[PDB]
């Protein structure tokens, strides 16, 4: 009996989930691995079951926004999900040090949403699971590739009006990374449910200078590819201990 | 260039659009009116032009929940859109009253998402145009089509938990119609960027009941043809005006 | 036994209710119509029956204050009232179109009490019936007199500090029409109450622009003369309907 | 040169005031002091300046409600006023202790209103003057007068609904000693304009028990007659103070 | 039996007890007594018994903050503690007329903590006894030592950063006479828990003027030595009546 | 100069820095090192450097509660310390799982403070370091010591009242692993400051039990001892990296 939004089976959930955004990202990881099986493709959710150095995980698509991925982040957790990394795309909220291209492993998040506050008190933290949180920098190292790490900034608001101030300034003061919209609420989820989360980001532009234009359509191509490998190589190693 | 997220141009937006959650519904909309043209598909946000009754409006698919289809929102509202109209599913707070298949016309809604408050002060009301709410009606009518009308609960929870309580009961005691996710959002962005807002939708459930098999992974054939007449009629009649 | 502060018997309310917030506007209300028939006056809620075009009618006086007018309408709500109007005077907050004399039917209002929150959740909107708005516009079309729409703010604070900075620039800028104090109380208790609201008000300054003087002691003569014969034909109108 | 609203001149405004809720109560009052001179009544607004004990200051009606009162007490504070006493009945919140006829002396109040939110963060104390407070007891005191002190519930809302719970129960436990409408509101305002207040009550009923009939639509008399000596009283040696 | 972390039995509590923030102030203050009797001295709380003026009274410390020393406060309060009087430093918000090493007696503070708030609602007002308000007073008089009166801010927050402002600006305003860090937290434990509270401070700089050096690490000598005077007057006052 | 009220200098704060509540826990503590050198005891504040396996750090005690705590923080992240441990005790939310004497190492904690809300927004994250909360692990891994893993609820109320709810129920049920009062404080206060910041806690109790005497007077000695020396290992391998 498929679930009632992904219209998967409890059965072709593996141990480790890697979930995107975009449902076309899926088609576009799918194919980077040893060999995949498509599964379900309902409203902005696709789930395909990959394969990575002989290693077993889905790829699901949570579409955008915090209320949207719940339902994707819920069902995966409640049939049987224990690993779930997010991979994504990002804002700069350090533009004299973080720029576009750059990868971001990050291990909490400012939950800027309603529907972590819906599940639980706002003093609550979202942080993700420290060993994910290990493991996908340790993958980074073993491929030479230089990343950021800390916090993300997850806010329902991509884009601001000109009467409540935005909080990102703020934010950023306080040493927030970058900006997101989905990494908080899956952490929050994943505490609640006992399923260990992380996250891994790639900056597209800066929020703080969209107005000039530091916005790209397209993320660099190289370090796309770097990111996703070392996704990748993350959800392969931890879904061993699963086997 | 085009719209960021949507991938369509300033020239092709219509003064009127019609949204939906599904993608998919969109595809199934476009068949029913006189002619249509493809116009883009990235993310969840699919767009077609509809040709219906001598008329051109939009149909643009918005995604599941608050802060996704506020991408949607104000790319078409920044972009020439005038009206906005949201057809969709929604849950019955009123179970002895509203049942499935049912169809509601809201005028005004609950804020409980995050973006809206990011956006306005929380005191500020989720409220349609009158005129876009009188059209839907006077559309039902000449159909000859029954529709209740009342306030929806725009929540950002679909799946509750145990420990904080769902406000579902407290605001059907506060005679709330049914639930969903995207309105309330619709709306305020309506009201702060002076775009026309409205919407209709039809019944897939009760969420007091879900755990009793009170849900419709298929919606009612009759009534979401007749729902979806009543919406294409309400955005041709707009749209003349506009032309 | 009488209604505890409005000292009027049950039977004694009609299903229809004109409220202003000054007892001596009732006077002067009650002597336009056909006849009427004085029934209390406590505090400063004054009862009076109206009859006009054939039809009766009460009109109650409210008060200044949310916290005040809450206390006379879930006295009517609860016995018997089916609809109430608002007829009063307000600040406006669109100095550039909005000037002295102007008259507004508001069909939302921002909830800036205490009371409406004690009663429900803030995300709940202050909305009033639609058929109640229609009414009123239609009666100002057939008496051919200029009216704007829109959403008005309803603060419990009419003389600002210097400490905490006033919300009214926000609304304005979220497009609120005008300000008063007690239209969303009335919305919220209506919904809450099951019963029809609306609200029209007349422009007597800009809070603005108190620095100023832009502030009238006296409403524009025939302005409010045109506003009270709307009123009246909306309640005859309505209050046909019922009997 | 009259206050907008109190239609009165600073010229008229004594150091000492005495504010009641209802502006009846004003003309009960003034024929017990010495000699009287109205001076204006506008809305719910009576003003009468008192003479007693050689000593002269204003009877000023405020109405029902915090947002009502806050327009009365603002524009007596800002045009001279020094010191503001609220004599008024209330509810009982300790019902085996406090009963209908018993007088209270309240030094702090609970904020349950918006206007005094609206003006100051909710963290600050509404507290009354402790020479006020001191100089009530001891004309109490001289009178033989026996009294409760304590704090009361200044509550926006006089009316329940059954959706979201009283907060009375709470303040009963936190052993709040009784509740009425607008004293709070009184002591922000005159803290924040350096104006010393104070209030004193008479208790018509309880809350808890209005269902039980617990409510007298009268006031003790002698209680009534008791209480309002020790407010004259208090405004006589307060007013010398002034002189 | 002992207090957990007093470390005191129930039997040694007095009726009257003097609380201060360090507990080197302890010892400094029993010596200024006829005679003492040292208790305990756990954690930062030392407790000892005072012998003044032929009367018996306990001077605990209670250490930094509003959460250790609500550890303290229910401690004394729940094993038989009558009254409370705290004597402390504290920093003047009216740098134009509280000057360093100046007095305030306080009758009411600013809820600016979180455990006041984990106890009863933030509109409930943090506000102290006035019997031992009036019995600081006197002995200031008696005693020909100035003394200001006033409310205080208690603020968790000593040390600001540079993204949230910092609301002392806004209570100076307000007109709140000082700021220290365990006040308003003693006032609402001891309202809650029938006990009497007060407090004495002496001022020892402006945080508003920490960066031009104005703060005495070194209370002014002779004023130190004057409040001491007042608050074991006043203990010894109080402790009387329960004797 | 030396720190207000830490009395120690810039120059002999080192880079690593162990933090304990109890000012006589460092006597203990500094006992078991190589050697060491008392540097003051101000307040409930004792400071000491420690020397212990070839490095040296400072043992600071920061006294009971959030408010008190960031006293010393701020102290210590303004004026050069790079990490600063926490070693203290804890309650249980887990009573089933975690029983007395067990050792927790927290990665994150539960904002029931003030003061960290009076710094950043209440959305932010209470998260500790990976390096030192690995090098925790790590330690505690070599010395053959089982310890627990997980979220800490650092809450300003240590003992709770009847009127408003605890939500330490509601946290366990969130899988929040333990109760303490410094450790969210800690956290913010570090990742505003860029301090790394960790937390190792001994388990002396369940608040859910204490009435059925579920408390520990006194640590399990070869616990504590354990505890004591995952702590002094972990900051000497810290203390290298600065070295
Ligand atoms: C408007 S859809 C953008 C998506 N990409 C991510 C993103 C990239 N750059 C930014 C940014 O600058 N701000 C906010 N979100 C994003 C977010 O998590 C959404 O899923
Ligand atoms: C989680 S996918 C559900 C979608 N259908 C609508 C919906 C139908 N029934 C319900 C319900 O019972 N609760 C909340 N949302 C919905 C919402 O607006 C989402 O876009
Ligand atoms: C406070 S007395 C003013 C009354 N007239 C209405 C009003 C007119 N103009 C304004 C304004 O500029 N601000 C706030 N209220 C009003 C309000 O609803 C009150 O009942
Ligand atoms: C509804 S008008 C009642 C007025 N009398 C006072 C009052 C008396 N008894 C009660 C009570 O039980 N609850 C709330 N207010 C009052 C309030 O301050 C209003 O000005
Ligand atoms: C941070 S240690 C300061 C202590 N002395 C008092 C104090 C003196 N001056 C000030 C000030 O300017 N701001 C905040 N607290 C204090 C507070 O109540 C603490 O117990
Ligand atoms: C109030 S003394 C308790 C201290 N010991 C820790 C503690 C141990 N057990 C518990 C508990 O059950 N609840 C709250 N705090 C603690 C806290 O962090 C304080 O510094």
């Amino acid at each position: 009996n498929l679930l009632r939004h992904l219209k998967i089976s409890k059965e072709q959930i593996t141990p480790v989930v890697l979930v995107v955004g975009d449902p076309g990202r899926v088609d576009k990881i799918k194919v980077v691995c040893d060999s995949y099986v498509d599964l379900a493709y309902n409203r902005e959710y696709k789930s395909v079951e990959c394969h990575y150095k002989g290693q077993k995980f889905l790829c699901v698509s949570h579409g955008v926004g915090s209320a949207g991925c719940a339902v994707c982040f819920e069902e995966l957790c409640q049939n049987g999900a224990k690993v779930i990394i997010r991979a994504g795309s990002c804002g700069s909220l350090q533009p004299d040090l973080i720029k576009r291209g750059d990868i971001c492993i990050c291990n909490a998040a400012v939950r800027e949403d309603r529907v972590s506050h819906l599940l639980i008190h706002g003093d609550f933290p979202a942080v993700g699971d420290f060993d994910v949180y290990d493991t996908l920098n340790k993958c980074a190292q073993e491929l030479n590739v230089p990343v950021f790490n800390g916090i993300s900034v997850s806010s329902d608001m991509y884009y601001p009006n000109k009467i409540i101030p935005s909080r990102l300034e703020d934010y950023s003061k306080a040493n927030a990374a970058v900006v997101e919209m989905e990494l908080a609420t899956l952490m929050v989820i994943g505490t609640l449910r006992k399923v260990k989360t992380g996250g891994i980001l790639i900056v597209d532009g800066c929020p703080f200078k969209w107005d000039e234009g530091d916005f790209d359509n397209n993320l660099v191509p190289h370090q796309l590819e770097n990111m996703i490998k070392i996704a990748l190589g993350a959800c392969a190693k931890l879904a061993t201990k699963y086997a």
